[PDB]
C-alpha cells in the first residue's frame, strides 16, 4: 500500500533497501545471473541516479544564486578561502592515510598477471591552464545546458553578487527587477528541494537496484589481491571519517554522531550513486536541514563536489600502489608520488563522468609514465576496473562526507 510505504521512515527504507540489494546482488553474481541483474534490476537504479542528475544543475544554480545574493562578497570570499584550506588539509590527511593503508595491505605484491585481453584507450589529465579557464563559461546557458557544475558555480556567484548590488541601488524599478529575479530563482531552488524530497522517497528502490547491480557485477571480483585493494580503500575511508572528519567536527564543536544522523542520507546516496556531483541535491538538502546558511553550503558543497580530493586521494594512492606492485616495480621513486598527486588534483576536470574512478587512474598512470598501452599496465588496470564501481562507491561516500564536514565547519566558523 502506497501510504504505508511513504509513511515508513526513509532512513529505515534506505538501509533496508541497501542491505537487501547487496545480499541479492551478491547471490545473483555468485550464481552467475549478473546479466539478468544488469538487464532487469539495473534500470531501476539508473532512474534514481538520473533523477538526482536532473536536480543537480537547477538546484545548484538557484541555491548558489540565492546564497550569494543573501551574503556579502566579503563573507563569500572568506568562506571560499576557508573551504579551500579545509580541502587542502583533508587532502593531506587523505594522501597520508592512502599511503599508510596501501603499505599496510601490500596489494598486488608480486602477483604476476597475464598480458593481453582487454586494452584501453589511454587518458591524459587536462592541462591546468584549460581547467582554470573553464571556470569562466563562454555561455552561461550552455554551461547550465550541459553539466559543468564548476562554471555554473562561477556564474551563479557573480549573478548573485550583481543581484545584491542591484537591490542596494537607488532606482526603484531596478530594485523591483532584482527582487523579482531573486524571488523567481529562490522559488526554483525551493521547488528543487521539494523534488529532492520526492526523489528521496523513491530512493529505497533506486538504492536497492544500484547496489544489487554493483554487487552482481563486481563483488564477485573482490577476491585475492583485489580484495586487499578494496579492504585497504574502505578501511582508508573509515579511518578518514573517524580521524579527520570526526576530530575536526569535535574540535570545531560539531558533534559527529549527531552529524551522522543528518549526513546519513547524503552519505548513502553518494555511496550508491558513485558521483559526488550527482548526489549534490541530497547533500545540499542535508546541509539545509542541518540549519547551515544558504550563502555557505550552497557555495561549499557544489565546490567540494568538484575539488574534494579526499576520496580520490585514498583511491589513487591505493590503486597506484597496486599497479606498481602488480607490474613488479616496487619503486615509485620519490617525487613521482608528488607527480601523481599533482595530476590527481588536475583530475577535477573529469568530475561528473561515470568512470570517475578508472579515468582518473588512467590519467595518473599516464602522468607517471605507465601508459595503458603497456601490456603489463593493461592487465593491472583491467584488474582495478574489475572493482572500479565498488571502490568508487566508497570514494564518493567519503567525498560527500568531507564536503558536508567542511561545510559544517565553515558554517560554525562564520
Amino acid at each position: 500500500l502506497y501510504r504505508k510505504y511513504i509513511e515508513y521512515p526513509v532512513l529505515q527504507k534506505i538501509l533496508i533497501g541497501l542491505i537487501l540489494g547487496a545480499i541479492v546482488g551478491l547471490i545473483l553474481g555468485h550464481y552467475g545471473y549478473a546479466h539478468a541483474v544488469h538487464t532487469y534490476v539495473k534500470p531501476f537504479g539508473d532512474l534514481f541516479v538520473r533523477l538526482l542528475k536532473m536536480l543537480v544543475m537547477p538546484i545548484v544554480f538557484a541555491s548558489l544564486v540565492v546564497g550569494a545574493a543573501s551574503i556579502s562578497p566579503a563573507r563569500l570570499g572568506r568562506v571560499g578561502v576557508k573551504i579551500v584550506v579545509y580541502y587542502l588539509l583533508t587532502s593531506a590527511f587523505a594522501v597520508t592515510l592512502g599511503i599508510i593503508m596501501a603499505r599496510l595491505f601490500n596489494p598486488g605484491a608480486g602477483i604476476h598477471l597475464a598480458v593481453g585481453g582487454q586494452q584501453f584507450q589511454p587518458h591524459q589529465a587536462p592541462p591546468l591552464v584549460h581547467i582554470l579557464l573553464d571556470i569562466v563559461p563562454t555561455n552561461p546557458f550552455g554551461a547550465l545546458a550541459n553539466g559543468q557544475v564548476l562554471p555554473t558555480i562561477f556564474f551563479a556567484i557573480i549573478l548573485g553578487i550583481a543581484i545584491t548590488y542591484l537591490m542596494n541601488s537607488e532606482n526603484e524599478k531596478v530594485r523591483k527587477s532584482a527582487e523579482t529575479l531573486l524571488d523567481a530563482i529562490n522559488g526554483l531552488a525551493e521547488a528543487m528541494y521539494k523534488i529532492v524530497n520526492g526523489v528521496m522517497q523513491y530512493a529505497p528502490i533506486g538504492v536497492f537496484a544500484l547496489i544489487a547491480y554493483v554487487m552482481a557485477e563486481q563483488g564477485v571480483h573482490v577476491v585475492g589481491e583485489l580484495a586487499k585493494v578494496t579492504a585497504a580503500v574502505y578501511v582508508g575511508l573509515t579511518l578518514q571519517i573517524l580521524l579527520v572528519y570526526f576530530v575536526l567536527l569535535k574540535i570545531y564543536g560539531i558533534d559527529p554522531i549527531s552529524f551522522i544522523k543528518h549526513a546519513k542520507d547524503a552519505m548513502l546516496t553518494a555511496f550508491v550513486t558513485r558521483s559526488s556531483s550527482g548526489t549534490l541535491p541530497v547533500t545540499m538538502r542535508v546541509a539545509k536541514e542541518m540549519g547551515i546558511s544558504e550563502g555557505i553550503y550552497s557555495f561549499t558543497l557544489p565546490l567540494g563536489a568538484t575539488i574534494n580530493m579526499d576520496g580520490t586521494a585514498l583511491y589513487q594512492g591505493v590503486c597506484t600502489f597496486f599497479i606498481a606492485n602488480a607490474l613488479g616495480s616496487h619503486l615509485t621513486v620519490g617525487q613521482q608520488l608528488t607527480i601523481v598527486l599533482t595530476a590527481v588534483l588536475a583530475s577535477i576536470g573529469t568530475a561528473g563522468v561515470p568512470g570517475a574512478g578508472a579515468i582518473m587512474l588512467a590519467m595518473v598512470l599516464h602522468s607517471v609514465g605507465l601508459p595503458l598501452t603497456d601490456p603489463n599496465v593493461a592487465a593491472a588496470y583491467a584488474m582495478i576496473l574489475g572493482i572500479d564501481a565498488i571502490l568508487d562507491m566508497g570514494r564518493t561516500m567519503v567525498n560527500v562526507t568531507g564536503d558536508l564536514t567542511g561545510t559544517a565547519i565553515v558554517a560554525k566558523t562564520e
